[PDB]
Parts: structure tokens; sequence; C-alpha cells
């Protein structure tokens, strides 16, 4: 029942609900003539939401604010995102606008400013070293390594035991690498084992792009790179 990339017109958002107070966020965009989803993260946080992500891009983004209003109807205080590409800063000036607080770790803002993407207003802080791990409101940051790209955060909810890798994890569909021109392909595999050490209790695991798994999402993606690597 988790809506599929066929089942979205570009422009539209949709939320699917995880758990009790998480809900993914579903978005597409073209790109080379094919269309493609992009997965977010929205989490409870008392009276108020946590945004993990952008819808990608600005007008999405938009539609991503006027669904949580009309489907939640809690405010969006504050969006952390998970690296620098622009299915996950793209919107942030909307989001600024609206009066979302935006974050980001020091490594992802410094990226997207060389990128010429937009820039999270706020700094994480606790965030540099491969294995660490902070909490910010609901949730836990952690950052595995370098995997899919230098900066990439993964987040998990702990009152739910649902991890959301973003892009550092591939869905089961997807049998061959995607974008890897910003990954470190070495460390990739070694970034993922860290994630499964830390989150081995994870009951739901959410791909950055696709439909959403258990931990075996982690393993696939190894197998994936691993291939890539040998190419
Ligand atoms: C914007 C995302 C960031 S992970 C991306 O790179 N995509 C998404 C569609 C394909 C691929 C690309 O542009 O090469
Ligand atoms: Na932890
Ligand atoms: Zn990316
Ligand atoms: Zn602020
Ligand atoms: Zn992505």
């Amino acid at each position: 029942e988790y809506p599929t990339v066929s089942e979205i017109p570009v422009g539209e958002v949709r939320l699917y609900q995880i758990a009790d107070g998480v809900w993914s966020h579903i978005a597409t965009q073209s790109f080379d003539g094919a269309v493609y989803p992009s997965n977010g993260l929205i989490v409870r946080d008392g009276d108020e939401l946590l945004l993990i992500d952008t819808a990608w891009g600005a007008k999405n983004t938009a539609a991503l604010l006027a669904e949580i209003e009309k489907q939640i109807g809690l405010p969006v205080t504050r969006a952390v995102s998970t690296h620098f590409h622009d299915d996950r800063v793209g919107g942030v000036d909307v989001l600024r606008a609206a009066g979302v607080a935006t974050y980001a770790s020091p490594s992802t803002r410094r990226l997207a400013e060389v990128e010429g993407n937009e820039i999270p207003t706020h700094s994480l802080e606790g965030l540099s070293s491969s294995g660490d791990a902070v909490r910010f409101g609901p949730v836990e940051l952690f950052y595995p390594g370098a995997a899919h790209s230098t900066d990439n955060l993964v987040v998990y909810v702990p009152s739910a035991s649902v991890l959301y890798g973003g892009c550092a994890i591939y869905e089961l569909s997807r049998t061959s690498a995607g974008n890897v021109a910003d990954a470190d392909l070495a460390e990739w595999p070694t970034s993922i084992e860290r994630i499964q050490q830390h989150y081995p209790e994870a009951q739901f695991v959410i791909p950055g792009h696709g439909l959403p798994g258990g931990l075996d999402l982690l393993k696939h993606t190894t197998n994936v790179v691993k291939a890539h690597t040998n190419r």
C-alpha cells in the first residue's frame, strides 16, 4: 500500500503513516525522461513536527507543507537535511520562508554551498566522525561514515523502531548503482555495517528512494555497491 512513483504526479506529495507519530513523505521528479520517487520522514514531537528532508524541490516542498497542514495539522518547527543533494535541501528556502528552522551538519552545509544548492540555516554539532550519534528531538541522528555521499546521515526513531537510511540505503528493487558521483564506494560497505551495528533492532527501514522494507535493505545495498565496485 506504499505509494509508488506511478501514482504521484510531479508537483504532488503523499504521506504514508509508518507507525504512530511517524510518516514518510513521497514526492516525484522527472530525470532524463524517467520519473523517480523520493522519500523523507515526518516525526511527531509533542504538539509539533520534525521534518526530515525536503520533498525534492521548491514546488514539491510547498505541496508537502500544504499536505502536512491538511492531513496532520501540527506545525513543522524544524527540518533536518540528511545530505547536500537537491532531494534533501531543494526546498530549504521554502521551508525557511514558512518559519521552519532548517538544520544540517557543517559538512552538508559546506558541500551544498560548493554545489550552489540551498543551504540549511543551522549547523548540527557532534556528527563529524564515523559512528557519531546525537539526539535531536524525537530522533537520533547518526553519521555512519561516507557512503552515498561524504556527509550522509541516517535517522532513527526509537519510539517506533524506524530507521531512515536516506540515499545511503537502496530499495530492494534497485539492482544497480544509482548516482554515485559523490559517493565513497570504498567506505560505503563499512558505513553500512556501522548502521547495522548501531540499529540492530530496527523494524522498518526507509530508503531515500522507493519502498520501505526491513534490515535486509542494508545487505542489499552492500551487494549492489560491491558489484558496482567490481565493474
Ligand atoms: C537528485 C538525486 C540525489 S540522490 C539523484 O541524484 N537522482 C535522482 C534521480 C536520478 C539521480 C540523478 O539525478 O542522477
Ligand atoms: Na544510538
Ligand atoms: Zn544524493
Ligand atoms: Zn533559527
Ligand atoms: Zn537521493
